[PDB]
């Protein structure tokens, strides 16, 4: 059986689909993954996998989200418009060879994705990369029970500054947030709802969802071939053997999002006086705000500086101690399913809830009080470095990680829903 995989081109969409494709070949599937031509661009290793590859058009002018950024609006629907049109084209040449298509996994932010499947005739499965608590929100943005304290049906009371980000976007908001939204526009029609989650994780809200469409949990679907970018592997494990147990601190602003001059210098700053060792990914476009020497000398005694690391290899590296997490949801999930307590500093869109769930809910970790200054994270580095409170949070974070284990073995709800899924296609 041929599934075919169509991410949002980012890291944080192209990865959890990646790694549920990876899973999917491994049960005897045949893999095609669909990327842009700027996506492959950046693609370095990929042999390994056994997936095809074949790669679109970016659809708008010549990274293509930080041309996205330029205009949302106008370059979102310039980028769907290319993508229905070329993504049809290629379909219409896969259905030349054998084994022929059968499903189009597509990213959930690319709702209009399940016309191309259905008129292709092809299965349509929408691939949600946020938990269930985040999507609540989106889908409630559609029915307009909410625009842009807010109590909302099994989610935990929230501050304004708790729903997702997108005020951050200026002209952009508004294309962010009805982008957002329209993950629901379709929802009836899809044939196979997937969310990057599991059950144990939101209980209420899973349950809550399944009650309206009937829902697959396959998270986390992340387990070399676990990577298709340059992740600098070697150097980064070679300089985490030589740290003891629990004394690095991990710190990542994730694929996107992007700090200021000013800000960076706080971060840098802290990290050199809490006197902690710390791996700290700088995006290669990004290490031109860094402080002078910083890279070069300051940061030698007790840092490693890398453009980009093998982030699963990382955070299961009994040295590392906590995680400077912008909150994204692979980094959460994958912080949560490793075992890894965080310090939160989100900047957009759905970090915000995320930070709010991570200290709330699940309780794994601590947000920073807003620039942040180099004071504020050196306290949340002692809450989690020496603090009884990080003890507790590092005993939390360990209990979920037991129950992520539970999920994706043998009889848990994510490998169940992943043996329903793959029988569905029989
Ligand atoms: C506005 C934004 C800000 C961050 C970067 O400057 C890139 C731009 C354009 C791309 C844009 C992000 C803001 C976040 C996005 C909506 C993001 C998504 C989040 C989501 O749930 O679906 C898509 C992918 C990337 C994104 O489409
Ligand atoms: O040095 C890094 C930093 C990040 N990641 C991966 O990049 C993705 C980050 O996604 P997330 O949802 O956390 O945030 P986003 O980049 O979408 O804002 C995840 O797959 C991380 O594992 C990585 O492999 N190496």
């Amino acid at each position: 059986i041929h599934i075919l995989a169509f991410p949002f081109p980012a890291k944080g969409h192209i990865n959890p689909l990646l790694h549920l494709c990876n899973r999917l070949a491994s049960k005897g599937f045949k893999i095609t993954l669909i990327t842009t031509v700027s996506t492959l661009k950046s693609v370095k290793t990929s042999k390994a996998n056994g997936i095809d590859i074949e790669s679109i058009p970016d659809g708008i002018p010549q990274q293509i989200i930080t041309v996205m950024e330029m205009n949302m609006e106008l370059y979102f629907k310039q980028f769907k418009a290319s993508a229905i049109e070329n993504t049809t084209k290629l379909i219409q040449k896969l259905k030349t060879k054998n084994p022929l298509p059968k499903v189009l996994i597509y990213d959930s932010s690319m709702p209009w994705i399940l016309e191309v499947a259905h008129e292709q005739g092809l299965l349509g499965a929408s691939f949600f990369t946020q938990p269930c608590s985040v999507s609540a929100i989106y889908y409630h943005m559609l029915q307009g029970t909410i625009k842009l304290m807010v109590s909302l049906p099994y989610l935990p009371l929230l501050e304004i500054k708790d729903l997702p980000g997108v005020q951050q976007f200026e002209d952009n908001s508004e294309a962010v947030a009805e982008l957002l939204a329209d993950q629901f526009s379709n929802i009836d029609d899809v044939d196979y709802v997937l969310f990057n989650t599991f059950d144990a994780l939101e209980i209420e809200v899973v349950n809550w969802m399944g009650s309206k469409w009937p829902i697959l949990t396959v998270g986390p679907t992340a387990p070399s071939i676990n990577y298709l970018f340059e992740t600098n592997t070697e150097v980064c494990m070679k300089w985490l053997d030589q740290r003891e147990i629990d004394t690095v601190i991990y710190v990542s602003f994730g694929s996107l999002a992007s700090l200021t001059e000013e800000q960076m210098e706080q971060v840098s700053q802290a990290l050199i006086r809490s006197n902690c060792y710390f791996l700290w990914v700088v995006r290669e476009e990004e290490e031109n705000k860094l402080p002078k020497d910083f890279k070069e000398t300051t940061s030698k005694k007790k840092g490693l500086v890398i453009n980009w690391c093998p982030q699963l290899d990382v955070l299961a590296h009994k040295s590392v101690a906590c995680f400077m997490t912008h909150c994204g949801w692979n980094s959460t999930l994958e912080a949560l399913c490793s075992g890894v307590p965080m310090i939160c500093m989100p900047q957009w869109a759905d970090q915000t809830t995320n930070a709010k769930l991570i200290e709330h809910v699940w309780k794994i970790g601590v947000g920073v009080n807003k620039i942040v200054k180099r004071e504020e994270i050196e306290d949340c580095i002692r809450q989690v470095i020496e603090s009884e409170r990080g003890k507790e949070l590092k005993r939390n974070a360990i209990k979920w990680k037991e129950l992520a284990k539970e999920a994706v073995s043998e009889g848990g709800s994510s490998c169940n829903n992943i043996q329903e899924f793959s029988s569905s296609l029989l």
